């Protein structure tokens, strides 16, 4: 819920500030966008700040967020970094001035944000071609123990078609797989421009 400029956002050596639009589907309801960024842990750490981080707008409008460098914290270079760019978007946050703490109204849009100064020696086109896969009679583990982080969208594994997933940092994720799943894997990915790729082949081992 809420129609932000994208469903996924990238900071390719943003080295100033980037942007993310906000719009709505409905045109009656007003919204209160309340961005915060999180250290992949869902802890809100001001390693990123947003500007305006906090606004109301009328739902059918645009109001862009800009998202700017507040890291400076000795981020790694032997691997990259991943953020969650959470937005509580309340369709008008009335009934939150000391009236209990149980206002359900919160379309938390929960977006993901990549960081990459891209100063790793890993060739970023091949990042998706060294994301390994391990198939089982229940699961398909995504294997991103690589330093770079790329998205895998619409994973096809043998005789089955699977969900979108996101990459954990230098680690493995899992999606559902049947007790059939042939030895072909293919997928689309999100490259650093937000370019959802053509159908590309994929790399189990």
């Amino acid at each position: 819920g809420v129609a932000l400029g994208a469903t996924r956002v990238i900071y390719p050596a943003g080295q100033k500030q980037e942007q993310l639009a906000v719009t709505n589907n409905d045109e009656n309801s007003t919204y209160l966008i309340q961005s915060w960024v999180e250290n992949a842990d869902g802890v809100k750490d001001g390693r990123f700040i947003v500007t305006p981080p906090l606004f109301a707008m009328k739902g059918k409008k645009e109001n862009t967020l800009r998202i700017l460098d507040a890291t400076n914290n000795q981020l790694p270079q032997d691997r990259e970094s991943l953020f969650w760019m959470n937005v509580k978007a309340i369709p008008s946050m009335d009934k939150s001035k000391l009236t209990e703490n149980t206002l359900q109204l919160a379309i938390i849009s929960r977006i993901k944000l990549y960081y990459r100064p891209a100063k790793l020696a890993l060739p970023p086109d091949q990042a998706a071609e060294k994301l390994r896969f391990r198939r089982s009679a229940n699961s398909l583990t995504l294997i991103n123990p690589t330093p770079y982080y790329l998205t895998v969208t619409e994973l096809n594994a043998g005789t089955r078609v699977l969900e979108n997933a996101l990459v954990p940092p230098m680690g493995e994720s899992t999606v559902k797989l049947p007790s059939d799943a042939g030895s072909n894997i293919t997928y689309r990915t999100i490259n650093d421009y937000g370019a959802l790729t053509p159908k590309m082949t994929g790399v189990m081992e």
